């Protein structure tokens, strides 16, 4: 295992890719044009990163369609596309500690997160999805004896996949796996904040055979050649994560267009509702602090707001408190930190706006409120905890995406419930109870696309995930992913 | 059987409920408004209509989120459900006679065809729908053993139903069916040009057990309370049939309002694709007429596109001719009717005005192409032949709506397929041939959503029906419409 | 409601079929041997039911396999085998009142009970398995592009189901249900304990329109029609509901013919397992009393041995015993009575040699114990309870098929899996406790074909029914009965 | 690749384990006797293999039910028995060389077979099995809204599994794949005529992380080891493929004892039926021939019936032949080798007895018919046609296992049918036609398990496999074989 002296000798030793990737090449952007991409470890320049516009779409796009009418990926045989796509996650496993460094230097999340959570992940969204190819069936309907009537899935065709900055590759790999298995073609226009990842993987995927054309990458901003996709004429289907704001844009750019199909993966305010049953106590406080520090509160599922019973919440509010205590800022380069950077001051000062804004509202500060370690020229802020926090107050209803915790109260499950709907999201939510009927018939009451039980953050590849309401449409992970990729034709047959 | 005269009194003596539905009962706009129903068989003025607007819209989605909130509905056991799901269709068909008089009066369609084909089509979609609620299985994952994974469907809330007018109540239950089956509160939005049945069957669903609320429907104006219904903030879902030019604004309503789902029905261009090896000429003659003279040619699965295997074009024309000539307008009250009055003297006028580009884009009419029974009091066209149509055409590549058939010929079956897929709709094709190979092949290459084999106008309420592109997204009928209705929870729990 | 007199009356005025049924009309055996019905309820002669041998087996099996192979239901359309299927149900509950008066009268449970629990029971088992015919879709493979891999379901042809005596209507819907919505053509041999009900629904079947031949009947003896159906070479599969020491012989009889398939449900000896966190204590109670007495006992799903934690064994006890004082042996024919007559006097001895066991076995009888009613002509034990039974007992490893309670206690939960698992058996067992660790993790160790929380006698249709171990193999109700009854083929289609 | 010399070097350098294997370790059989395992190929000594009986049956049981019971491997996380398959899979491909030539040197076949056709094959059944673990959902109810009713699978336990000589490693791996995939204990017997693989992969399994007693190898005879497992009362499943004799048999066994599930994969009898309007004539000649020839006609479903239409009979029969000629027995360590030998003097002998049969029933010699290259020591007959059989004659309706082809002939697809289907079995079948309608209906009405059309020998892991009537019960291979190895449970749970 790797020491804090050894990464930095890495991170000084990588020549990083910058350029976008488009029919099988690494090339400039049609104006030549680059954007700087800064560390928010340091403060460094990384590389010049290709700065794409609506040329660079429609090259790739046209790319795209080439490459899935010639049908050298999307007629190749199924067991043949499990091998690749297998041979694929196995060599962003191969090149881990590469890919994990990209990711700690370009968004600023701790090396050790990196190396253990989202290369693993993304690696796991692939492999899967290529396991899941041949085990997929389509079906036969009940007709009577003169017809044969057959309900199949075949790819849509083009595939624009537009992913943020928190999870870059997994979150990337979340929409690759299930859209390069069953056949199409995808542009993918990663992160401004966050474009190395993407760009190193289109060399991995040309090497594990995914066929030239198959898999263009175009960084680049959102409002250029992000925009350019979602409004492109040849898209079939627009897959995305990101900004509740932006995702409601992007439905406007396909109806704008050419009546695309959009999926859209939005924000979220997320309750964690500890009961005064909790089996666990200590494990829900854990859970609690883990839920909001972990990834430095940059998660669309964190556990923003923290919903505990009266009867426990003097006694479990200090556990929390305590718990939350573990999780310290530090140089994210360390193999020891557990508390990354922001992605960059931005993100930092809204974050450090909404913390005030909790004072206004009239909330108590009991832990963090500060930015730390500007010495650094980094962007750090201590995981935040206000009590007292009401349902209608600004940092209760408003996606923060920073480290901090609201904490309401309730008294009875009715009210539990009422609170935790009392919002536009549905991303997550988390129910902590030993009571059988309680546990289920809460789950039940729960708006959200993802209701852990005596846990947070659970889950594996074979749970569908995304949200209800203002907090997306569709799923990403697990069978259902790939219906997002995928037409229904009902072939009728007289015979 | 009724006779003409029959159906002559029938009409006459009917009393014809012109109003809104809310909350259980029958109700005026809040503003007072109306607009005059008229019938396209003779100008006869049917009943005066609630012009519902905005304040309607508000209403009403106020009534359905209370029932759906209450849970006597969307928490009703599914037995129940189907039940009384099952009861619904027994009442269409109980007032089989009525509705189906209302269906011909309100849009002009033969009463045979109405009383045999829309009225039990409907019924079915909601009693076959009903009869699948507790045959359908949500998972459980493969998860470690201290884990369980449930993955459940659970309904959205308050559904938006816009529905076109060539198919006024079936098209509704297409919608209805699995809506209302998984638990859902709907408000529907009938077409201007046709609201009676809609308006009629909102009692039926009360009678039938449906609670109130939890069905209501309001009749008006598309820029008024359809525009309405699709930008409110508490529609969880809209689902939509009808043009690809208004389907595209509701996407971006949804994206301007609270982006909400939008599943969308929309145009069609669809081919029939004959090969000089078809079994039955006869068979694929009269059903090439059939595909294009049924239903005024007002069909968006119609065969509006004839693509002819030029070895027997000179032999196959002919026999199309020849079997449209057994389609003659007449008195849609008629029985011995089997082709009606177009819907009004808009429509006409569009259908005329394509006859005029067809000549004018350079084909050889060969049939048909005139206005009929002006001496009527009503809208009539001939059904109409091009020959020679060129798939560049104004009058191939555009939707007519009315009984148009373009003629096109092809040296290739590869010619058939670029021809076929050169449109910016998917919603159905056929393909005649009685080789095995020829026939799966060219299937899987049609981007259509049906594609009809040896056959036309296939499938029943087993096989989905939607396009590909710009013809829509998700599917009606089979276990599939449900999903345009439900929402997926993944509940691990730890143990 | 009708009344004691009223039922007493219409029993007077049945007037009984005792004939066997095939192709499409009643008949006597072969021979013109007959067997006297004998009513449990006060030795009444109820008719004189043909008594068929093989050579009756061998014209029924003809019968079978002309109709399966003439296509009249084997290959009718699935929707009309729906309708019919649901037809078939309205019958028996248009007949209810005769039907059940049947059921009554032959094998001597209360009039009630047939009217609540049978016939309805036995209705949706037609009814609900003809709504899911056209529900259910065969499978489409993942194939290269020049294959199409076709998974599909076919009845298997003609289908023998021999049926117990317990449930005579209910337990024969089970296997008609979907035997004969797949299609298959099937012999039913009732009990000759009880063969009232299958003799009458044969016309009935005939009524809602199911053809000549597709389902007949053979009252008769086990050993002599039962044996020669499961030693037919033209029967392809067996379906059987009964003991364990016949279900075993079926096996063999099938490696001595033909290879058929065969399906069982047997015997159970299922636990009550009652924890002291159990939510309400009353309704653990309350339902195992009724867990023993219902149904007279002989219910293989019966709860005959009660595992209760020792910290609530005294306390828990009382509410048990004082329950069971509510289920008293009656009048069958009266509405009142909820305990009825045991099926025979050889039913009765065995029950009452099992008591004597008890008392041997070294148990303590707290409550019941004898024999009642003894001056009405028929066969009455009162429901019995034995405290303090060590599960080596007789009366704890052998199933009794009475109102017998075996009471153990257990101090762990790990020691209460022990127990009840440790059994030759595997139907059902339940679990009361309001822990939702201890009620998942419970469930998952019991090896039980249905596992029951906090309720008896649970699931629906939708949920399978069968055992572990020597209980059974195959389920009943829901979808997977289907299997049962029909064979998959792989038809690979090269292109 | 290797030459001839090279492979008989190989053999020579063998050393060759001949023990059991049981919990973890190789084992003497408890009497210390051992039979002689003897080469097909020249008939030299290749070991001394330990002649297991019950006493080594009940050790191995006692050892599975242990293993099974602690779960190490039975609650193991199904990512890991998805892992821990794929290696198991990967380690029999690191030493494909090795036994692939334990197999060619154990039964007799090609080695270019063994390479190429068997261990891929037993690989291909165990990877896919992995990576479809963690695919599979089990299901949730319809229920209402106090209950949850939960229908999962659990694994059975014990399963035993026999196997036969023809494919020694894939057939096993069949069996094995689906079977260790759910997490059972296996017993596996391997045939006396080829205990060689199976004895060596017991290592493979332990050495890529299956627990120790969960895969136990007993070698040894049908009539002892093998007839003591069928026969114990501590197996819950047994698994079969061989004799329609033997399933039998087993099936007796079963009901003699424990009541166990049976599952059986006996002979056939495979029409092969080629039609005037197959499109490619010189293929199905090519595959008529090589559906007999192939593994030296030792192959359940071997092409044994060629049906063909008068029309082409006589251009077609010589084509058959020509393509037959190309397919010549050779020394099976010959890489160039596509016939073996015979398994055993013994199969040798049936088959000769069966030519002469063919001559005396009247049929017509028109290839082979003799036994050749006896100067070896080894044991071959050159693939044999017969001519003018009618499906009366015993070289019709028997099974050969041999290269011995029957050819029929008719003049309707009625008849075609008739005679494919006049057999007790139902394993394979073929139709060859380029005609949509006949090639469906004709697929439709064959009593067959697997039918291929255009092709022989069709279908992948994706594709069930089994057999109709005396043919077999269950499928092998694709998702449903899973559910020979598991049981359903229905969990309800009231709230
Ligand atoms: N198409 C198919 O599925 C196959 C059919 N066969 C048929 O089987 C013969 C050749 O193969 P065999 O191995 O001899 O079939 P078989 O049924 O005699 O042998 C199958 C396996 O069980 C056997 N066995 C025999 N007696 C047993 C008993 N009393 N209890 C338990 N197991 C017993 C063997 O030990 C072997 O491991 C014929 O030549 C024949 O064609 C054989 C293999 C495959
Ligand atoms: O079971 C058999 O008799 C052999 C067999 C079935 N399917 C196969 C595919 C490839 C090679 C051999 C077989």
């Amino acid at each position: 295992t790797l020491t804090r002296a050894d990464w930095e000798q890495r991170a000084q030793n990588l020549k990083i890719e910058g350029r976008a990737f488009i029919q099988g090449e690494y090339t400039a952007a049609a104006s030549g044009e680059t954007f700087d991409c800064i560390s928010p470890v340091d403060g460094r320049l990384l590389a010049k990163v290709a700065s794409c516009d609506a040329a660079d779409a429609q090259r790739a796009v046209e790319s795209a369609r080439s490459a899935f009418d010639s049908g050298a990926w999307s007629r190749l045989a199924p067991a043949k596309r499990k091998a690749t796509m297998i041979r694929f996650a196995g060599l962003l496993e191969q090149n881990a500690e590469e890919l994990a460094l990209l990711e700690t230097l370009d968004m600023g999340k701790p090396i050790s997160d990196s190396l253990g959570v989202d290369i693993p992940g993304g690696a796991r969204a692939l492999s899967w999805s290529g396991e899941a190819i041949d085990k997929l069936y389509d079906e036969v309907a009940a007709t009577p004896h003169d017809q044969l009537g057959l309900v199949t899935r075949e790819p849509v065709g083009v595939v624009a996949a537009i992913v943020p900055w928190n999870f870059p590759l997994m979150m990337a790999c979340w929409k690759l796996g299930p859209a390069l298995s069953t056949g199409n073609s995808v542009v993918l226009k990663p992160s401004e904040k966050s474009p190395l990842t993407a760009i190193r993987i289109a060399q991995l995927a040309i090497e594990a055979g995914i066929p030239a054309g198959v898999l263009n990458v175009l960084p680049g901003y959102g409002h250029t050649v992000g925009k350019a996709l979602a409004l492109h004429m040849d898209v079939d289907t627009v897959v995305f994560t990101g900004s509740t704001k932006i995702a409601k844009q992007l439905m406007i750019y396909a109806g704008e267009s050419n009546m695309k199909r959009v999926w859209l993966e939005a924000g979220g305010k997320s309750p964690n509702i500890v009961f005064a049953d909790a089996p666990d106590l200590q494990a829900a406080a854990d859970s609690a602090a883990s839920a909001i520090a972990f990834n430095q509160g940059e998660v669309a599922t964190a556990g923003s707001r923290l919903l505990v019973e009266r009867s426990i919440k003097d006694r479990f509010l200090p556990m929390v408190i305590e718990a939350l205590g573990t999780w310290k800022p530090g140089n994210p380069l360390d193999p020891a930190t557990n508390v990354g950077a922001l992605v960059d001051t931005q993100q930092m000062n809204t974050v450090l706006s909404y913390i005030a804004a909790g004072h206004t509202d009239g909330a108590r500060l009991v832990a963090g409120g500060k930015q730390i370690l500007q010495e650094t020229g980094g962007t750090y802020v201590e995981p935040t905890i206000f009590d007292g926090v009401n349902n209608a107050m600004r940092i209760a209803q408003e996606e923060i995406f920073g480290p901090v915790l609201s904490v309401l109260t309730f008294d009875t499950a009715e009210e539990a419930i009422q609170i935790a709907n009392d919002t536009p999201y549905g991303l997550a939510a988390a129910v902590w109870t030993a009571n059988l009927s309680k546990a289920h018939l809460t789950a039940r009451a729960l708006r959200a696309g993802s209701v852990w039980v005596n846990q947070y953050d659970g889950g594996d590849m074979t749970a569908p995930f995304g949200g209800f309401k203002q907090s997306g449409n569709g799923r990403d992970k697990s069978l259902h992913a790939f219906d997002k990729y995928t037409e229904l034709k009902s072939t009728w047959i007289k015979l």
